């Protein structure tokens, strides 16, 4: 079973000696620091971590004993504060002295903003504050893959809506491949739910069932696949038969969608020579509703598409669009699922954008660069200390190092409000008290043991929407 | 609950309608693909997996149940093979007919090399060995953090010895920070446990439960920590009683070692005047078992070191070790936990060296770098099919990219062998059955549902030692 005494960097283990004496409360907040691109980001993933390691009963006789005993040999002393933890169980039952306010789900703000605070609520608790530091932090990353993700989403839009016209089938443009390549099952489930924020297509169920057990949506489900092939399925019939190969393929899916990878040994023979020659008469007579999905998987990017396209408009019937652009005939179309990140689909879309090649023929797979190529330094999300209450007079406290004015942080007690003009701005030393700026847009979403607000997967996708979108 | 049903890539529920008619045996392999960087990797990880994930009844009614209606919905179609899953919950009371060959934990390979093998023990179950594929390629993670954190030994021990004459203090050298730096819980555990497998320091206290529960150490624990305080500790006091803030800390824990972070308002400052001057005498009466460890936490990794080891070096009696190089007294140590990956750790450490500082005076925290700024394309870790047998037939498959000569795959049936000159090498085509290479190294760690096969981590520590402490 999962132990939140022992869910924490070890030396918050020694902090409650530390503080001073006379301490009675300790305020922190957590921000996407402002660095010297990702000018906004999507807070999401909070609700997740407040309800499978935060609410209820968390701490047991047996919990604070484990505890105690692997801290006793971690440390090779016996620094842990026992008191401090049998007093929640007995005051309490165990449901922690907290309470967190936070901004809403989904919504999309510039950073350098607060976007959660966490307090003690018991005078007795003033090191509950920064001990769950750590649990909380992690939320970097939900909130990383759904800030990455949707700016991918933008570079999306902008090239589908100039070579296009509209934006159909955006939602689709990103599927999520990166299952394997991400660290455990769990960071699978997070990534996958925040990637499902700005987009509707992966292939990692785990974040499925995450959303439908802490989230909810009014669909079944939030996420889609089609059927497709990898490389095993193809070089299973042999070298010589990979005709055989994608003929029985497309066979067993032909009504609905199908992908199919043709690297596996000259992409560029298969693509010209077996589906533009010998199976050719297969794909033509498809639906617009199941097309097939040719996948080159290997190669420069940039290249491989260009030459995909290159081939199959001189096998298929071409026409060009009313933007001038040139489009497959809507039976077939084009995946690139192999080293995909933000910056490749940069260069891609803007070099099919040259070649007079339609976003409208490309979808793309990212795996390692959708989940795991991503780090907390990234939109520098920090939890800092802001506000003590020492002797009874509160302080405003932060941090200033002299060698980097960018790990400068916050002042006293914090909230975030709208500007006049629209924008957002973060209010410190409790200058929110003046109410010139209208209400605190912090909610509390947490409070002694229990989740006090909720957000579904729906209110979350349609705050995290992009202005093009709105328009 | 776990479900292994809807523990897989999305599109490989389709791909039991894929295979050639007729197919009995699907064989499949991992390996770190080889491409001056990283030529060997350490194994580690499989066995956490196995026993999380794959061991016992993992088929259950409700749990082919479920998938088979969330399977409907994300494809908005029926493709789903509950006969397939059907059969294994009958024939093998949800066990998986599933044989796993694999090289033993801890051991270091070189890149190319087959790691482990997996294939099916039952005719009717060939589409099982590539199901489960997902949840074995995440062992990358594990073999990843594992190999990393021993590069960064190996150039740790390397400068020690030249600076000190020993590798006295080594397996502390490399501390873990990353705890709050990692996408999860479960990764936190995993990437932490890998890490202890070259050193002994960590914080990150979930990894010291998955040792116990899937490994077990003859200690009671695999690693450890001091006391320390972090920047909400100090500035809580107050910007005008940062000195106020030292004193307790430093008193509180005076017979124990103690870290202390000291670069809230100035670095320089607190080590020169603070440090230096003001409590130093609370310093120089502390243990050798005990020392003042100080933390600076911003600005340039080596500029910062360096400018903050000449403070202490004018302000404390600096000694001249046997090999020339400076060494602070045995109460006062320092550690860089900031901008820490294997790139700058060598910046560091060489720099030190041009300043004839000794590795003695410095340990090194690491987060990010060390548990979270990693991916599966640094190794090359790939599982790929290199053997199917379609009417009693057995064929040797492989991919070959025309544009990528890197992403070719092995033939056949594969095994690992020693050579003569006493080195690895992986045997394709089943050329390994002529026994002109002696045995094969790979053992069964899994067959049927079961773990046939395990190792404690006091092994795996053995088995991924450096050279230099062999
Ligand atoms: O090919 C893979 N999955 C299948 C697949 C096929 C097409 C599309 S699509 O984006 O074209 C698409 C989406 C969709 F929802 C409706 C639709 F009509 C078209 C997305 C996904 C796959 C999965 C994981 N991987 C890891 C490493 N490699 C892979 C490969
Ligand atoms: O300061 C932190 N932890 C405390 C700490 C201090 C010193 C050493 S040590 O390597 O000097 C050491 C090790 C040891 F086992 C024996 C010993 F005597 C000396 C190790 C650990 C810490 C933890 C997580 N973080 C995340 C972000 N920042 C942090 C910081």
């Amino acid at each position: 079973e999962f132990n939140i005494l022992l869910a924490t960097d070890s030396y918050k283990v020694t902090h409650y000696k530390q503080y001073p004496p006379n301490t009675s409360k300790v305020y922190s907040y957590f921000e996407c620091r402002e660095k010297k691109k990702y000018e906004e980001t999507v807070f999401y993933g909070l609700q997740y971590i407040l309800n499978k390691y935060l609410k209820g009963k968390v701490v047991t006789k047996e919990k604070i004993q484990e505890a105690k005993d692997v801290y006793k040999e971690h440390f090779q002393d016996d620094v842990f504060n026992e008191k401090g933890w049998n007093y929640i169980l007995e005051k309490y039952d165990g449901h922690l002295p907290i309470e967190i306010k936070a901004v809403p789900e989904g919504f999309v703000i510039p950073r350098g903003n607060v976007l959660f605070t966490v307090e003690n609520t018991d005078p007795e608790c003033y090191w509950l504050t920064n001990w769950i530091e750590t649990i909380l932090v992690q939320s970097w990353y939900p909130i990383t893959v759904a800030t990455n993700s949707r700016e991918q989403k933008k570079i999306l839009a902008k090239y589908l809506l100039e070579t296009s016209g509209n934006l159909d089938g955006l939602e689709y443009k990103l599927h999520d491949f990166g299952y394997r390549g991400v660290s455990s099952q769990e960071t699978a489930g997070i990534g996958a739910s925040a990637h499902l924020v700005n987009f509707k297509g992966t292939d990692t169920v785990a974040g499925l069932a995450l959303i439908k057990k802490y989230y909810g949506t009014k669909d079944p489900v939030p996420g889609y696949s089609v059927p497709a092939a990898e490389h095993s399925t193809i070089t299973a019939w042999g070298k010589d038969h990979e005709k055989d190969a994608f003929e029985h393929i497309v066979t067993q899916f032909s009504s609905v969608p199908v992908s199919v990878v043709s690297d596996s040994y000259d992409i560029y023979n298969a693509c010209e020579k077996i589906w533009g020659e010998d199976l050719r008469h297969l794909i033509v007579s498809r639906s617009t509703q199941a097309p097939l999905i040719i996948r080159p998987d290997s190669g420069n990017p940039l290249d491989t598409v260009l030459k995909v396209l290159e081939i199959l408009g001189k096998k298929f019937p071409v026409t060009e669009n009313s933007k001038g652009y040139k489009l497959l005939p809507p039976y077939l179309r084009v995946i690139q699922g192999d080293g995909v990140d933000i910056n490749t689909l940069q260069e891609i879309v803007e070099g099919m954008k040259q070649k007079m090649w339609s976003i409208e023929n490309i979808a793309f797979g990212s795996g390692g660069g959708l989940l795991q190529k991503l780090t907390r330094d990234l939109l520098n999300c920090s939890f800092k200390c802001s506000y003590v209450v020492t002797n009874g007079l509160g302080i405003n406290v932060f941090k200033d190092p002299v060698a980097d004015p960018n790990k400068r942080s916050k002042k006293g007690r914090l909230s975030l409000h709208r500007t006049p003009a629209g924008n957002f701005v973060t209010l410190e030393e409790g200058k929110g008290d003046l109410e010139e700026y209208g209400q605190d847009l912090l909610h509390t979403v947490f409070k002694n043991g229990k989740v006090t607000k909720s957000y579904s997967f729906d209110e979350i996708r349609k705050n995290a929407q992009l202005n093009i979108e709105l328009e």
